[PDB]
């Protein structure tokens, strides 16, 4: 369980992207986590389609509103396309998967990560990239044009995002707004406190698939 790790450099992960005027956090952080486990067994990495996750989960609340632990299920349970056969718009609408024609990708299951406990959202992360949320609402989160967040901020949990890589104090998150936010579109948040809740309750329940 090294003593750093980082997906970047492992190609894992792709250029960042944005949501944009849509409220569809949720389908990008998956996107990512699905992704991360398609290249770590194939070695294959891709860009699957979120704006399509949007468009197909009813069960989500698209351009505004999600679970990033529905979209997954949805994979493994249908799949999802690449984000060419399906790039994002930022508007959710009809359900084009199956007018689209055969999938790209398909995971076999997921599952979740015991909820506040570092020691454990580390693991999985080590593992293969994970889906956690966070309190955005914030108005320093915000602002975050580099550095290592501390606060202030709250525990009250609002916006999806991606971790994909931790240092022995630094907990590293892809974003998904432009490359104009944080350090390039991600932000390094500081872990080892005490605060289980997580720095902006960003241990409060996070994700992923599974694969063979």
């Amino acid at each position: 369980i090294p003593e750093y790790v980082d997906w970047r450099q492992k190609g894992a992960v792709t250029p960042v992207k944005n949501q944009g005027s849509c409220g569809s956090c949720w389908a990008f952080s998956a996107v990512v986590t699905i992704e991360g486990i398609i290249k770590i067994r194939t070695g294959n990495l891709n860009q699957y389609s979120e704006q399509e996750l949007l468009d197909c989960d009813r069960r989500s609340y698209g351009c505004n509103g999600g679970y990033p632990w529905s979209a997954l299920q949805l994979v493994a349970q249908y799949g999802i396309h690449y984000r060419n056969t399906y790039p994002y718009e930022g508007v959710q609408r009809y359900c084009r998967s199956r007018e689209k024609g055969p999938y790209a990708a398909k995971t076999d299951g997921v599952r979740q990560v015991q909820p506040y406990n570092q020691g454990a959202l580390l693991y999985s992360i080590a593992n293969q990239p994970v889906s956690v949320v966070l309190q955005a609402a914030g108005k320093d989160f915000q602002l975050y044009r580099g550095g290592i967040f501390v606060g202030p901020c709250g525990n009250k949990v609002d916006h999806a995002v991606a971790a994909v890589g931790y240092g022995p104090n630094y907990i590293l998150i892809k974003n998904s707004w432009g490359t104009g936010w944080g350090e390039n579109g991600y932000i390094r948040i500081k872990r080892g406190t005490g605060n289980s809740y997580g720095v902006c309750g960003l241990y409060t329940s996070s994700f992923y698939p599974v694969k063979n």
